[PDB]
């Protein structure tokens, strides 16, 4: 079956301090947990972008 998503709480309180969907965030992290590097980068991305 699934094992729905996951998201550490280290990805999931920065997640919810940065104010990023986690979800939207397809972490790969053992168990499928959305890794800090993960968010941190996919934070970042977005502002990031200027054009």
């Amino acid at each position: 079956g699934s094992r729905e998503v996951a998201a550490m709480p280290a990805a999931r309180r920065l997640a919810k301090e940065l104010g990023i969907d986690a979800s939207k965030v397809k972490g790969t992290g053992p168990g499928g947990v959305i890794t800090v590097e993960d968010v941190k980068r996919w934070a970042e991305e977005t502002a990031k972008a200027t054009a």
